[PDB]
């Protein structure tokens, strides 16, 4: 499936998220160059001020845009689901603070790559790093590594984020991943990421780009 | 139908082409946005100093990304006959001169929209306007009218572009469009296209080459 992202892809990016109760809802558009692996999205809460900090939803607003290198292109199932899709299912524990429950579906409509994710947190510290928007406005780099799984016929993950936070401790965030195809060897994805405003919005919003190689 | 032509589309050009004898080829590629009417595109000349000045090519080389606003949006015959696209035959003939006459394929290809064209031109003169390069490397604003034709289940179209000469002078050239949809499922009142162009060059660029920018809207009604 690799075959569709051969060049400039526009992207959709849904969100439907609910933690402690406070709904949410994340819009994502951009494009998506596989080639190169950038990745440039602009997200807009289009229901307010987050309850939650923009950081801790990088990891689930594509990894299909992985600059997959000549001599691992056979690894990348992400690109093969397509234009079918998989469905991404992660669990998020932020460490004495509450957790994640996302299951994301990537797949194509039309000439657009669309990624519909449904996000459910709970147990989380009101007056703490992520309720309490204590966390840095930033995302350090991080390598992610993939592994074959062998029973559902997929692909699964598990990695550590570390969010700075602004009194200058470590917020940490255990991830662990399953994709599941809808219709790979042991490697790694390492990505960087930039946080930006855009001065001309004053809806919550996050601008960001990124750079994905395996 | 104008579902497909909603933000920032690629474009991929390719030119068959044989005046005179003289063959020759050019590929473009760029994107188009057809919610404003821009178009971006950079040509190559893969096989030489072309035997015909660029600007002759210009109106050869995807009328699908006009910005026909919201209540002209039923005349759009262009996107409409998308996916599966529509054929271009043009006749062009230079005053005092020779004659195009191209055929070309406008149709989606994958995500990518991809316009195929075969050109053939006879009885040019070696020491006139186009042959001896004296054409300025410009393109001035034109209108293109549109009428609908029935018969062929498409349209047909009539226009005139003033090519400037460097001695001052302005070498004509008369188009005649008929455009037929590949499928079925696609007839527009009297409407123009009013149309602006820039010709350009890339420095770092050591072929023969022409980067254009263009500006398509529809208006009449």
């Amino acid at each position: 499936g690799e075959e569709l992202f051969t060049g400039v892809v526009p992207i959709l990016i849904e969100l439907d998220g609910d933690v402690n109760g406070h709904k949410f809802f994340v819009r994502g558009e951009g494009e998506g160059d596989a080639t190169i692996g950038k990745l440039s999205l602009k997200f807009i809460a289009t229901t307010g001020k987050l309850p939650v900090p923009w950081p801790t939803l990088v990891t689930t607003l594509v990894q299909a845009f992985s600059r997959y290198p000549d001599h691992m292109k056979r690894h990348d199932f992400f690109k093969s689901a397509m234009p079918e899709g998989y469905v991404q299912e992660r669990t998020i524990y932020f460490k004495d603070d509450g957790t994640y429950k996302t299951r994301a579906e990537v797949k194509f409509e039309g000439c657009t790559l669309v990624n519909r994710i449904e996000l459910k947190g709970i147990d989380f510290k009101e007056d703490g790093n992520i309720l309490g928007h204590k966390l840095e406005y930033n995302f350090n780099s991080h390598k992610v590594y993939i592994t074959a799984d062998k029973q559902n016929n997929g692909i699964k993950a598990n990695f550590t984020i570390r969010h700075n936070v602004e009194d200058g401790s470590v917020q940490l965030a255990d991830h662990y991943q399953q994709n599941t195809p809808i219709g790979p060897d042991d490697h790694y994805l390492s990505t960087q990421t930039i946080l930006s405003k855009d001065l001309n919005e004053k809806r919550d919003h996050m601008v960001l780009l990124e750079y994905v190689t395996a």
